[PDB]
């Protein structure tokens, strides 16, 4: 492996917030697959269902859209009609504290899940460890 297996605690029973302290935003995967953040508590589109694969291992569906996250090739985030390789996460927890999603695709090369102060998703080899973009929060929904 080439992380850790701190784990965060809670589970996969509920949908989630995706809250990225960051910014303050939510993790959003829009209709069209573009991903980014709202401070929008109302977004229809940050209701984020995960659920594990390994352990460890998970995948983040829109619950609106039906979308896995993904993360492409080249560390763009993307809404994916269809779970695919691309589309799961190293979910972790980070600082004792969040939740940290790294493309296990990618996980060699350490690119995170993260979103800038102004909402913008980061491209995958933008991220790192020690950040804040890849720092989320999971929060209760709709």
């Amino acid at each position: 492996h080439h992380h850790h297996f701190n784990l965060p605690p809670g589970n996969y029973k509920k949908p989630k917030l995706l809250y990225c302290s960051n910014g303050g935003h939510f993790l959003r995967i829009l209709p069209d697959g573009t991903v980014d953040g709202t401070r929008d508590r109302s977004d229809q589109h940050i209701q984020l269902q995960l659920s594990a694969e390994s352990v460890g291992e998970v995948y983040i569906k829109s619950t609106e859209t039906g979308q896995y996250l993904a993360m492409d090739t080249d560390g763009l985030l993307y809404g994916s009609q269809t779970p695919n390789e691309e589309c799961l996460f190293l979910e972790r927890l980070e600082e004792n504290h969040y939740n940290t999603y790294i493309s296990k695709k990618h996980a060699e090369k350490n690119w995170f899940v993260g979103l800038k102060k102004n909402g913008s998703a980061k491209r995958g080899p933008r991220t790192h460890y020690g950040q804040k973009a890849i720092l989320f929060l999971p929060l209760p929904v709709s």
